[PDB]
């Protein structure tokens, strides 16, 4: 096969970008390791302090706490989160066909993992080191460096596993511990061994079973209904599983003597169309087969031939129920990627629709394209370059799209430079910053007045704390793309360099690349894209996502780019990520009826709203209302989106259970959103829908009837 974890360009971005630090640093990492501490990812949280110390960093199925001061003693909490919350909003007629708003997990203590030396001091917290699918965690006693417990953090892990280093353990609970089953034998109040069966008194019954690995054996003493206390400091590895049925407390065992300490990725494409991605797991020993807890996406493209699945099944914070693997290397196939490219598949219009077409595309390449496209902030400035760039697409391709008029074509291809020119530039309304401390270009609007910013963290939808990158920056590729694929020598070195600056600092394969940190919004085990960057004083529910559509949007125009530079492994790379993001977006986010990976009220909700690592809410972050949360999961309107993301049955059950009821009642711009949707299953009624209605700030009719009038079961009404 070929290789897609390339370099995308080795160019420095301060050619192009002023540098800045970022005025943010992080708190708890080793500075002394040459690592990028990372902006999106699960264990973002563990670099920073956070109100209460209740920022969650979940590997899954595990939920961790650091220092949460319920309980007394500080220390590493575990939640395991075998039930969840529903919780509802007051009804308005915004939102007619609900029940459940909101699914959120408990911030319960399940079991700690801690010290009686940590009875009246608090100990110092470090990341000591990581990588993508891991964290090492450690926390020892201040002024006391040789006295510490160290955690490597991993995701998938079935067990907790701590280095303890000449401290005393002690595990407490929120719950009370009913019993205790030292090295299986069964009534007393010290107890003895190498595994501890400890049974708790919550709803539904936890079981956690204790693992003693190090060279001398334990003895705990249950001081409370809640708490073992160890007898004298030890010395090795204690590991803690939550047994999650009684037929599996052989298959605990068995794996208690293996952990994973982090693991490395791959990825390569295949001439079958094809493309993996395979995750070799970094253990401490080979002694024995490795457990691991997978995603519903996981088992669905892993190759078997080199793994075992288990029925061992444990809930996740919200993906539903993962199934534990034994093995120590998974491969992920993708073996159908998208065949999109620049057009829809039908590049040419029925042919009753084109004087239609041709009239309304006159209209809106006559449109004041400063007032459209110079917009306060970076993201509408780019909604509407991305859709002016659309109309110079179809008209300069007029020999497959059949929309000629050369004089138009060029007019078209004219103003969308013109228009564009100021963000080549830098010299926009919010201009970006290169910045030297976590690798990747920032808007400059939220940076702090020192820096020539508003002082809001919140301005540019958090840009300037890493927030939204791929939203963002997706439309300045797909434009880019557009104008480089359409005029290749149009300021082509400035542009090369400009678009992949943009690129490497979402997307970056390769930790070759010196300047961009290694895939900034693509998470390779949750299979899909995160939106949330840093976040003061924590982020308390993990990373979120919001948008699908666009962050596919930066997913296609990384392909675009690779297909207007003759670069085939960001081609690929891009088709791959395009696949994993369909695969997990009808398991978690867009669900058809009958997900196993939700709860039945939310399931009828169709869309899971805003996804967060801690909880799911339905309802965005710019009001409460039925066609905004739908009408989000729906724009921008792409080939790749029309053809390849959004599949007719998702779409046709959404109608029938939802939009169907609320699409024709809508007069704002989202109705214009909900009826091109609409042309995905129902094209001979959505046109004439498409004619009439309003269209949304990143849309424009004559494309939006272009995509309709290409569907192949178009008929005139
Ligand atoms: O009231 C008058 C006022 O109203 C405006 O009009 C509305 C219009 O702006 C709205 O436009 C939509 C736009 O918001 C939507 O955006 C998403 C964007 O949400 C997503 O962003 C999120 C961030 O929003 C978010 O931060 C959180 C913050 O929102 C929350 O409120 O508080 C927290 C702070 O304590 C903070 O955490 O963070 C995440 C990352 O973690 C971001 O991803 O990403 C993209 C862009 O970034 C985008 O998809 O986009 C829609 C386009 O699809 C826009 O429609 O639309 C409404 C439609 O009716 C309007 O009401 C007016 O325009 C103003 O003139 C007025 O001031
Ligand atoms: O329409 C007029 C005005 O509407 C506002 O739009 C509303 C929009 O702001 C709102 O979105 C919801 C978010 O506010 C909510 O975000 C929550 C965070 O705010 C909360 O943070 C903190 C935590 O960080 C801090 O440490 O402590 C606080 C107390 O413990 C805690 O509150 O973070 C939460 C997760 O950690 C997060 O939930 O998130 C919701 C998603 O669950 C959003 O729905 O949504 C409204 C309705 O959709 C919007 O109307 C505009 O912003 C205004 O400018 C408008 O004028
Ligand atoms: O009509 C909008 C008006 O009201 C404002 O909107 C509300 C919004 O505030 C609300 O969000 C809450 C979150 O705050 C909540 O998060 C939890 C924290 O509150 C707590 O401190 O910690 C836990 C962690 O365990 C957090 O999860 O989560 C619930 C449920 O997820 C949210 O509902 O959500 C409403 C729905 O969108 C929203 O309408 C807005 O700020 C006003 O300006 C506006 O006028």
């Amino acid at each position: 096969g070929d290789d897609l974890f390339v370099p995308v360009s080795n160019f420095d971005p301060k050619s192009i970008f002023p540098e800045i630090k970022h005025p943010f640093e992080p708190m708890y990492a080793n500075t002394e390791n040459g690592k990028i501490v990372p902006t999106n990812s699960w264990i973002s949280n563990l670099f920073y302090p956070s109100a209460d110390n209740l920022a969650p960093t979940t590997p899954d199925p595990y939920t961790l706490r650091l220092l949460d001061g319920y309980g007394g003693n500080p220390g590493l909490t575990i939640r395991q989160p075998s039930a969840k919350v529903l919780g509802s909003y007051p009804p308005t007629n915004d939102v007619p066909y609900t029940d459940a708003g909101y699914m959120i997990n408990s911030v319960v203590v399940d079991l700690r993992l801690t010290s009686s030396e940590w009875s009246d001091v608090v100990p110092d917290r470090q990341v000591t080191d990581w990588d993508h699918l891991s964290a090492n965690l450690r926390l020892s006693t201040p002024q006391d460096s040789n006295s510490y417990i160290d955690f490597p953090i991993v995701r998938g892990m079935a067990y907790i596993t701590a280095n303890y280093n000449n401290l005393t353990p002690q595990f407490l609970s929120q719950h009370a511990i009913i019993s205790v089953e030292a090295d299986e034998k069964k009534n007393t109040s010290t107890f003895s061994g190498r595994k501890f069966k400890i049974t708790m008194n919550d709803d539904p019954t936890s079981t956690f079973i204790i693992y003693s690995l190090g060279d001398k054996p334990l003895e705990l003493r249950k001081q409370d209904n809640s708490n073992l206390v160890a007898s004298k400091p030890y010395t090795g590895v204690i590991r803690v599983a939550k047994l999650p049925a009684p037929e599996f407390e052989t298959l605990l065992d068995a794996s208690r003597a293996v952990w994973p300490t982090g693991g490395d990725i791959s990825a390569r494409s295949d001439d079958n169309n094809g493309a993996s991605y395979t995750i070799k797991w970094k253990t401490n020993s080979n002694e024995a087969p490795l457990l691991t807890y997978a995603y519903a996406h996981h088992l669905t493209s892993i190759d078997d031939s080199n793994v075992k699945r288990t029925d061992m099944t444990l809930q996740s914070a919200t993906k539903g129920p993962m199934t534990a693997l034994v093995g120590n290397e998974w491969t992920l196939r993708e073996t159908e990627l998208s065949p999109v490219e620049w057009l829809p598949l039908q590049a040419a219009p029925n042919p009753t629709t084109i004087n239609e077409i041709m009239t309304e595309i006159n209209k809106d390449i006559a449109s004041n394209y400063t007032q459209e496209t110079a917009k306060e902030d970076n993201y509408f400035s780019g909604k509407g370059l991305q859709k002016f760039a659309m109309l110079a697409l179809i008209l300069n391709k007029s020999d497959q799209t059949q929309l000629r008029n050369p004089e138009l074509a060029q007019i078209a291809l004219d103003k969308l430079k013109a228009a564009f020119l100021p963000y080549l530039q830098n010299e926009q309304a919010d201009p970006f910053r290169y910045d030297t401390l976590y690798k990747g270009i920032v808007a400059k609007a939220g940076l702090p007045t020192s820096m020539g910013g508003t002082d809001d963290l919140s301005a540019e939808f958090g840009h300037s704390y890493y927030s939204d990158h791929h939203y963002h920056q997706g439309y300045f590729v797909v434009t880019a793309a557009i104008i480089h694929h359409l005029d290749p020598t149009w300021n082509a070195d400035r542009l090369k360099a400009w678009t992949e600056a943009l690129i490497r600092d979402v997307n970056n394969a390769n930790d070759g690349d010196e300047y961009f940190a290694a895939f900034r919004n693509w998470d390779w085990f949750a299979g899909h894209s995160w939106a949330g960057g840093i976040k003061p004083d924590g982020a308390l529910d993990g990373r979120d996502q919001e948008s699908v559509p666009e962050s596919v949007n930066f997913y296609w125009g990384a392909k675009l780019w690779g297909l207007a530079t003759g670069n085939t492994p960001l081609t690929k790379l891009a088709s791959l990520q395009l696949a994993v993001t369909k695969r997990t977006t009808y398991e978690y986010f867009w669900m058809l009826d009958g997900n196993k990976n939700r709860p039945e009220n939310i399931v009828r909700n169709k869309v899971i709203g805003i996804y967060f690592e801690q909880k799911t809410d339905y309802t965005t972050y710019f009001g409460r209302f039925l066609e905004y949360i739908h009408g989000i999961q729906q724009l921008p309107m792409t080939p790749e989106l029309m053809e390849y993301i959004r599949t007719p049955e998702f779409v046709s059950q959404e109608w029938d259970e939802k939009l169907g009821a609320i699409a024709p009642t809508v007069q704002s711009p989202w109705a214009g959103v909900l009826y091109l949707n609409y042309a995905i299953i129902n094209p001979a009624e959505a046109y004439p829908a498409l004619r009439k209605v309003q269209m949304d700030d990143g849309q424009t009719r004559s494309y939006s009837l272009y995509l309709t009038a290409t569907r192949p079961h178009f008929f005139r009404r």
